[PDB]
């Protein structure tokens, strides 16, 4: 007897930069273009 909530949904359209998801490719693109925080030699 363990039920209640299953958190947010899941979709194939996932963001590369962060861990975001969308119900379409368009909504994903507009979000991928907004990603302009990463600049210079800084990543892992
Ligand atoms: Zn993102």
């Amino acid at each position: 007897g363990s039920s209640g909530s299953s958190g947010a949904g899941e979709n194939p359209f996932k963001c590369s930069k962060c861990d975001r998801v969308f119900t379409q490719r368009n909504y994903l693109v507009q979000h991928e273009r907004t990603h302009a925080r990463k600049s210079g030699p800084s990543s892992g």
